[PDB]
């Protein structure tokens, strides 16, 4: 297991452009496309990704790329934001997964949000951060997901995958 296999699993596959959990326009693993309400505002943006005319559609092979792609930019973000850097650089290896998990999914303008949860994440302090990172919107949401997450960063296994 890994970012990768992990995310496959949170987020799923389909080739259409489909509605988020949100509402919101998304193709392939994941890809957001844009919070417009216009279906055509998604698929220009979809165009725009992919660099041909799509029509709503792509392949699984561009929905891997795609996928490949937000993926390192999501971990580019994480070491690039000074308040998060320090912590993920604090995680081991499986708990970085879950760390990469919540950036691929809500952005980093949570950020001040979780500044309790990031401190006891650093800190190493488990079940006080799992208790924590529950008390969100995030958890409300998407509980099974986000009791997925919360679980690999309070054990450091795979056990919830
Ligand atoms: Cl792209
Ligand atoms: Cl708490």
């Amino acid at each position: 297991m890994n970012i990768f296999e992990m995310l496959r699993i949170d987020e799923g596959l389909r080739l259409k452009i489909y509605k988020d959990t949100e509402g919101y326009y998304t193709i392939g693993i994941g890809h957001l496309l844009t919070k417009s309400p216009d279906l055509n505002a998604a698929k220009s943006e979809l165009d725009k990704a992919i660099g041909r005319n799509c029509n709503g559609v792509i392949t699984k092979d561009e929905a891997e790329k795609l996928f490949n792609q937000d993926v390192d930019a999501a971990v580019r973000g994480i070491l690039r934001n000074a308040k998060l850097k320090p912590v993920y650089d604090s995680l081991d290896a499986v708990r970085r997964c879950a760390a990469i998990n919540q950036v691929f999914q809500m952005g980093e303008t949570g950020v001040a949000g979780f500044t309790n949860s990031l401190r006891m994440l650093q800190q190493k302090r488990w079940d006080e951060a799992a208790v924590n990172l529950a008390k969100s919107r995030w958890y409300n949401q998407t509980p099974d997901r986000a009791k997925r997450v919360i679980t690999t960063f309070r054990t450091g296994t795979w056990d919830a995958y």
